[PDB]
C-alpha cells in the first residue's frame, strides 16, 4: 500500500490536523506538533492527546502514516556549545511529544555548520544529538530529511545522511526521508525514469533503502542543481509529472507517508487523487 497526503495546518489544535487531512482524502499527513517558530510550548495535557489521538483513530492515520517535522530552529550540528545543547533540549521536547501523541516518526533538517566547524564534525555532531534523543525516549525514529543546501545546512548529500546514520548506535530508531525538490535542487536529477532509477541507485548503495521511512513529494520552482528551496506544484515545476509517475508504481516507496509539500494548497485534494490513481491497473 502507499500513505499519501500533505503536511496541513494544525492552526485551533492538533486534532484538526488530522480533521483537514481528511478533508483533501489523504491517507498520510504531516503537522508540526507546536509552533514551529518557538523554542517550546505548553505541555501537552490528557485532553489534547486524548483528542488528538481519537481524531487519528477516527479518520484511520495510524502512526506509520503520519510524519510530523520538527521545527526550524533546531539545529543538531551547531558549532556553539550553548546553542547545540539548546537544540538537543528542543529536540528531545519533540520526541517526546510524538510519542505522547502516540507518534513513531520524527522528520528532521540535519543541521548546519555557519562555517565554523568541519562538515564531518558537524555530521556527528548531529549523530551524537540523535543518539542523546533516543536514549531519553521510546517508539520514535528519528528520520533525517535530506536537504536543497542553502547557506551552511548539510543533508544536500546522500553521503551526509550515511555519516549521520553510521554515528547512530541505535539504528532501528534512524532513517531518511527523501524531498525529491530538494534532492533536484542538490543536483540529483529526476526528470526522467531512468534518471530517477540512476538517482536512487546512488541513495541505495549510499543509505540504503533500509532506511526510507517517508518521502516529500514536491516539484521544484527552483532549477537543477540550483541549491535553492522552493517547491512547485506536481508537474508545474521543472522536476515534472514523470518522477512521480515512476515513485508511484515502484514498490521502494510502499509503507511509508508520502507527503506533499507543493506551493497551492487548493489543489492538494486533486494531487492526492492524482498520485492515487497512479496505482490503477492500466490495459496495454
Ligand atoms: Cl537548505
Ligand atoms: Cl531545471
Ligand atoms: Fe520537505
Ligand atoms: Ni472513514
Ligand atoms: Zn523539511
Ligand atoms: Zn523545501
Amino acid at each position: 500500500m502507499k500513505y499519501i497526503g500533505a503536511h496541513v495546518s494544525a492552526a485551533g489544535g492538533l486534532a484538526n490536523a488530522a480533521i483537514r487531512a481528511a478533508e483533501i482524502d489523504a491517507t498520510a499527513f504531516a503537522l508540526f506538533t507546536k509552533n514551529q517558530r518557538q523554542w517550546r510550548a505548553a505541555p501537552l495535557t490528557t485532553q489534547t492527546i486524548d483528542e488528538f489521538k481519537a481524531a487519528c483513530e477516527k479518520y484511520h492515520y495510524t502512526s506509520a502514516q503520519i510524519l510530523p517535522h520538527d521545527s526550524y530552529l533546531i539545529n543538531l550540528g551547531h558549532p556553539v556549545t550553548e546553542a547545540l545543547e539548546k537544540s538537543r533540549d528542543a529536540f528531545i521536547d519533540e520526541m517526546q511529544r510524538c510519542e505522547q501523541l502516540g507518534l513513531s516518526l520524527l522528520n528532521f533538517h540535519p543541521g548546519s555548520h555557519l562555517m565554523q566547524i568541519s562538515e564531518e564534525d558537524c555530521l556527528a555532531r548531529i549523530a551524537e544529538s540523535i543518539n542523546i534523543a533516543l536514549d531519553k525516549t521510546q517508539g520514535v525514529t528519528a528520520v533525517i530529511e535530506n536537504t536543497a543546501g542553502q547557506g551552511s545546512n548539510l543533508g544536500f548529500k546522500f553521503e551526509h545522511l550515511a555519516a549521520i546514520i553510521d554515528g547512530v548506535e541505535d539504528k532501528s530508531r534512524v532513517g531518511v526521508c527523501i524531498d525529491t525538490c530538494h534532492a533536484f535542487a542538490a543536483g540529483y536529477d529526476l526528470r526522467t525514469p531512468a534518471e530517477c532509477e540512476k538517482t536512487f541507485a546512488d541513495f541505495a548503495r549510499t543509505v540504503g533503502f533500509k532506511y526510507l521511512r517517508g518521502m516529500h513529494l514536491n516539484d521544484a520552482k527552483s532549477t537543477f542543481g540550483s541549491r535553492v528551496d522552493r517547491h512547485h506544484s506536481l508537474g508545474e515545476g521543472n522536476i515534472g509529472h514523470d518522477a512521480f509517475r515512476w515513485i508511484m508504481q515502484d514498490d521502494r516507496f510502499d509503507g511509508i507517508p508520502l507527503i506533499l509539500e507543493t506551493i497551492n494548497p487548493d489543489i492538494w485534494a486533486e494531487e492526492i487523487a492524482w498520485l492515487k490513481a497512479q496505482q490503477t491497473e492500466k490495459a496495454v
